[PDB]
């Protein structure tokens, strides 16, 4: 599924995005924007051979399991597959996860590098949430 922005904002505010961790929906909105570009189905292959599924572009190195990254971990305990589904359950929960681990929301390299310190309310801005 590619979903709006409002419509991805407001599924992620319903799941407990908004503000989790003390990082607004707006952030997490920007996140998925530039990892995926609101495609649940986004698969991409990393240097390392791990790779990254999902609307937020969770890792098999870490999160996942995919069962050709090896030496790798799934503490989300979840197939990597369940992070492609039209609903965002699995992402989300998986997502909580990752930013409580320590570096918050720099896990996700397109949110340190295009949404860190930017205007994010703008991603939000115009939807009934
Ligand atoms: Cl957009
Ligand atoms: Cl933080
Ligand atoms: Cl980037
Ligand atoms: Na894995
Ligand atoms: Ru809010
Ligand atoms: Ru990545
Ligand atoms: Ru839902």
């Amino acid at each position: 599924k590619v979903f709006g922005r409002c419509e991805l904002a407001a599924a992620m505010k319903r799941h407990g995005l908004d503000n989790y961790r003390g990082y607004s929906l707006g952030n997490w909105v920007c996140a998925a924007k530039f990892e995926s570009n609101f495609n649940t189905q986004a698969t991409n292959r990393n240097t390392d051979g791990s790779t990254d599924y999902g609307i937020l572009q969770i890792n098999s190195r870490w999160w996942c399991n995919d069962g050709r990254t090896p030496g790798s971990r799934n503490l989300c305990n979840i197939p990597c597959s369940a992070l492609l589904s039209s609903d965002i359950t699995a992402s989300v929960n998986c997502a909580k996860k990752i930013v409580s681990d320590g570096n918050g929301m720099n896990a996700w390299v397109a949110w340190r590098n295009r949404c860190k310190g930017t205007d994010v309310q703008a991603w939000i801005r115009g939807c009934r949430l």
